[PDB]
């Protein structure tokens, strides 16, 4: 149907928009800390800790496939990057202190986002 691709068509246009900001947060992360899964090989246990973890590799190929319907979904994914780091890690650490200052940071570039989307549709 005609219906089917305007919405096809808004999804990818939500999905450019989603790489823009997805670009714009990993730059808040240049040491590279949250750019791919935390190694099971090297933290066995993880999962005993962290029941749903992220990463920017994660997220990324989640975009790639349009698998984002909404900006909610994407921040939801954003916010377990951080949430997970600074509960599996100690507040001195260079990884919790990384994770505060990506969400300080990345919270200016998703307030502006939302009004994008909101305001684009």
């Amino acid at each position: 149907s005609m219906e089917q691709v305007a919405m096809e068509l808004r999804l990818t246009e939500l999905t450019r928009l989603l790489r823009s900001v997805l670009d714009q947060l990993q730059d808040k992360d240049p040491a590279r800390i949250f750019a791919q899964p935390v190694s099971l090989k090297e933290v066995p246990d993880y999962l005993d800790h962290i029941k749903h973890p992220m990463d920017f590799a994660t997220m990324r190929k989640r975009l790639e496939a349009q698998g984002y319907k909404n900006l909610h979904e994407f921040e939801e994914d954003f916010d377990l990057i951080i949430d997970n780091c600074m509960k599996y890690n100690a507040r001195d650490t260079v990884f919790y202190r990384a994770a505060v200052r990506l969400r300080d940071q990345g919270g200016v570039v998703l307030r502006q986002a939302r009004r994008e989307v909101d305001s684009i549709g």
